[PDB]
């Protein structure tokens, strides 16, 4: 039965059990994963409102100094570019990316998107023809099976992940591993099916709009935003569009129990519906840098197109 | 059918026989790169472009005996695996060579039956592609998508004019969006007869998705031999971007005052929906890595055109 979200934990909401899976408001956890930092800022003035508690250690500045400046002063070269790329009223799915040379922290990748009147800024550390070669190989795959196999093998070669599966949704939202590339010694998941509650209904809706999410370390504690609520609204900060957003503790316990230290998945979206997932596992924690993740994002789109094409060749 | 090419004493092309020019077998290439053909098994260099000596820095005869194994040691096994016998002519493999004579070359290979076609071009060596991809996806409708696409391509390439050219059901073309330098004519809204892009070239554009003319006044460079030794027949060059552009179409570009031309197929439901069409007033060799960006954009636009057309119908 579909039911509306509970309030999050920090607003006195209940703790999540196998009973109330579908009602966890996973888009507003009030916290991020510790391998990057996040700031929120007023979309018109550029006043800095919220920051992750670890921000001082990524950005090399005291909180009170950060919060006491506008983005115009903090990001003089990027602030006008942000404002042109992310105009008021734009969708929350639109992202702008730049690379910064920050004194204390080396090269940072900056990813920005806009939710209403809020700008959300994510900072992460950042670092030949493999993509072009893959694009052509995907297109020349003769059928859906060969496409799925080429796609899994390519992603594994690009990333070094211990396991890369193509997980396909059935009409009842159960899922099946229809191809996989895996490290020697791992047991096969190929052909196994899994019940619809394994990926609940409100995570499926979010995966249709925001096409990549990850869990870099399944044992890492989440880092709170400070303050936790958006001071504009005294309400929760929407983090559905932020790759840094903390992962549901139910999902992390599920992955730890499988022996997974690192998870990543890309959405495959066909005709406006979530067709499947490029799902990746690593046994140890593992951070895939932003520019490599971009390659996977591009492959997500290519695969969406090629899945349509291969399936049309099939009636 | 097709007329024989000129160099096999076929008729010269006019506006009477637009449909019958064998644009895929011109026997020549554009001079900003070099092409070798080679045997699929032996790696034996069978044809070369008369200009190969320039790019490769090799005494002419040296090449036309040697083997790819010898000539490209690191690459030759990769090719063997990447382009297995029986693969499609559409499948391409690329690498960057740090080659003694020329700082860096791009190498592009595909296979047509028993022949490997190798293309060499100068090359080199950020977020504009990722930023463009998200911009295309958030365009609210087909019109805005067209506008974003043309603007994005112009910004990435510096081309004087970028158009989105859409085919009607009878192959009548219409310029539905345009991004252009100040002080050019506006082709926005204009329609053009189907024969401007004749049937045999629309078929080839459905399979091989990018073509260009780098300089509309440059002479083609012959293949030597012109005929493939294997077959004593013309080498198919339609999957080669270095392939000499139809002088009929090169006259059409000079008469418009265009010095450099490039387009990307937008393919939807197995059919040619439209072109990203690009113009430059002067000669312009777009480097391979930037062309790759446009090739990606072509696929992304193909996806988004279907998405956007579905939310009208
Ligand atoms: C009480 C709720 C439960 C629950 C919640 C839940 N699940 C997700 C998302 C995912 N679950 C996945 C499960 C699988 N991984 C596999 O390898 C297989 C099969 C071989 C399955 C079935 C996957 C892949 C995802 C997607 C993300 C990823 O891991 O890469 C969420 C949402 C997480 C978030 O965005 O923060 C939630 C809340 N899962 C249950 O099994 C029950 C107990
Ligand atoms: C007697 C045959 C003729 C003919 C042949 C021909 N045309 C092409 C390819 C193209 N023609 C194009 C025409 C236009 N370019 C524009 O900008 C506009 C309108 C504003 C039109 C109508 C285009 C865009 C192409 C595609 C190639 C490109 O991107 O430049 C070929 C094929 C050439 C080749 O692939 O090597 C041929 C043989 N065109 C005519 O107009 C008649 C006289």
């Amino acid at each position: 039965d579909p039911l509306p979200f509970f309030p999050p934990l920090y607003l006195g909401g209940p703790e999540i059990t196998t009973e109330n899976c579908e009602r966890e408001p996973i888009h507003i956890p009030g916290s991020i994963q510790p391998h990057g930092a996040l700031l929120t800022a007023d979309g018109h003035s550029g006043e800095v409102l919220q920051m992750s508690l670890n921000a001082a250690t990524f950005l090399g500045q005291e909180p009170t100094v950060l919060r006491g400046q506008t983005l115009a002063a903090l990001l003089p070269e990027q602030w006008p570019a942000l404002q042109a790329a992310l105009p008021p009223g734009c969708p929350d799915a639109l992202q702008y990316r730049a690379t910064l040379d920050w004194p204390a922290a080396g090269h940072l990748s900056l990813t920005v998107h806009r939710v209403g009147e809020l700008l959300i800024l994510e900072f992460e550390p950042t670092e030949p023809h493999a993509l072009r070669n893959a694009m052509f190989a995907l297109e020349s795959a003769p059928n859906l099976r060969a496409l799925a196999e080429v796609a899994t093998q390519t992603v594994r070669e690009l990333t070094g992940f211990d396991r890369v599966m193509l997980y396909k949704f059935a009409p009842d939202a159960t899922g099946e591993v229809i191809a996989e590339a895996r490290r020697e010694g791992l047991h096969a998941f190929l052909g196994h099916r899994f019940p619809a509650s394994d990926i609940p209904a409100q995570a499926r809706a979010l995966y249709t709009r925001h096409l990549l999410r990850l869990t870099a370390d399944t044992r890492a504690a989440a880092v709170p935003l400070d303050p936790v609520l958006n001071p504009q609204t005294n309400a929760p900060t929407p983090l559905g569009g932020a790759v840094l957003r903390a992962t549901s503790p139910m999902h992390m316990q599920y992955l730890r129990n499988m022996g997974v230290g690192s998870s990543l998945s890309v959405s495959v979206v066909v005709g406006g519906q979530l067709w499947g997932l490029i799902a990746c596992h690593h046994q140890t924690p593992y951070v895939l840098p932003p520019d490599l993740r971009t390659t996977l994002e591009y492959l997500g789109r290519l695969l969406s197109l090629q899945v349509q094409v291969k399936e049309a060749l099939e009636h």
